[PDB]
DNA sequence: GCAAAAGTGTTACTTTTACACCCATGC
DNA sequence: GCATGGGTGTAAAAGTAACACTTTTGC
């Protein structure tokens, strides 16, 4: 009964869920069909529970909405402005997540009333969610340059143009193809399969995969 | 929403934990407690506390730092929320950790002594309780990155300092030696790092020129790299 | 006079950027 | 036969890293 004299708080959880399609990055967002702030756009969220760690609670939430587990997640931070939720004192912890937009479970998404939304065409979001999104992007952008988290946003196989397209999207500017492909050339953990994609191009481009094993053997990364 | 949207969920203790950096005579140190009270009485740990009803989390951090050091307006960064279940054996506490850069020469000895705290060289840390070492590792990692791309280092130095002090600081932060000539080239280009007419004698035979960080000048164009 | 820290430029090397045309294929 | 994205190399520029000796002055 040492910590007895201190108050206790609601720990919220909020998820910035990145996805990528057709050269553009989107966030999966809720168009709330429940109170508070019903009708308004927000992040997917929840509340830490007694039997779970904060990190798991995040995983839970993410899975309740997307169906996915074993997802790349990063903690964005604790947000504990006093009036950040008008209703009650909630300190929410925020995580971001990179998922593959093809692989999520639509039933669960439909039911939460959530929609993918281009990240530069974003509605106003409730509470301190825009603050959270901003910090999230900042971080993801940073980490994506020095670690291969990008590949979580693409499927297993992909074309150097899809890749380039993505990296162009994350950073918000185009880049020279010949240079880009050269850097990729020397990253051995980005491996050319003997497969080809026919549906993306007339000539059809060679598909590549990310090789976790090879990466860890020599974790150099630059784009 | 309802009373029940919230109250159906449980509530937790929110702890605060401070990694406090200082710099002296070429080496970086943390300010740590030799704990006067339980839990873990007698063991080493970070300075800590609990968020209260009437304060933001950031405020809570600022307060804690002030309680120990007497310092306000300190450079502080949030490291992260630590909320494994059994991180604190006695009870469920989710702890938000922050780091702080301060002038090891300008703090309140009387408060430090009241909390039984001591400066410890960062490469010679004792075993810290609970998940504090995890917290310290992350703090160091972040602070090192941040300091390569923003001028936070100057909070660890006094107002006037020599370019060898500054070099020493950076050699400490990155934990590796660097070239004097190259290092001073970089600093030449930072116009917000200003040479004063003042001179230090305490530190050397010849005596080196004292420099200054001009923040106003920095925020005019925030370019920084060394 | 020598120990001990201050101060000062040039050159090789590495990295980054700019840039334009042919290829294979499906329609 | 043409329209579409796939694929390729080279040179100039910028940036980074390696490198030694002279200056001051307190002891």
């Amino acid at each position: 009964n040492y910590y007895s004299s201190n108050p206790t708080f609601y720990l919220g959880i909020d998820c910035i869920i990145f996805g990528f399609n057709e050269g553009e990055i989107s966030l999966l967002l809720l168009k709330r069909n429940f109170e508070p702030a019903m009708g308004e756009w927000s992040l997917m969220g929840g509340f830490v529970q007694k039997d779970e760690s904060v990190d798991d609670a995040a995983k839970r939430v993410l899975a309740e909405l997307t169906g996915l587990e074993n997802v790349y997640m990063e903690q964005v931070g604790a947000f504990g402005a006093i009036d950040r939720d008008p209703g009650e004192r909630v300190v929410s912890i925020a995580y971001y997540a990179l998922i593959n937009i093809n692989e999520y479970d639509r039933e669960l998404v439909q039911k939460h009333n959530a929609y993918w939304v281009n990240i530069n065409e974003l509605p106003a979001l409730i509470f301190d969610h825009p603050e959270m999104v901003d910090k999230a992007r900042e971080m993801m952008k940073q980490k994506a340059s020095v670690e291969p988290i990008g590949f979580n946003l693409l499927p297993k196989l992909f074309t150097l143009s899809q890749l380039q397209s993505l990296y162009e999207a994350i950073y918000g500017e185009p880049m020279d193809k010949r240079n880009f492909r050269k850097r990729v050339a020397e990253m051995d953990f980005i491996e050319k399969t003997d497969k080809i994609d026919k549906l993306g191009s007339k000539r059809g481009a060679a598909l590549y995969k990310f090789n976790g094993k090879a990466y860890r053997k020599d974790p150099k990364f630059k784009l």
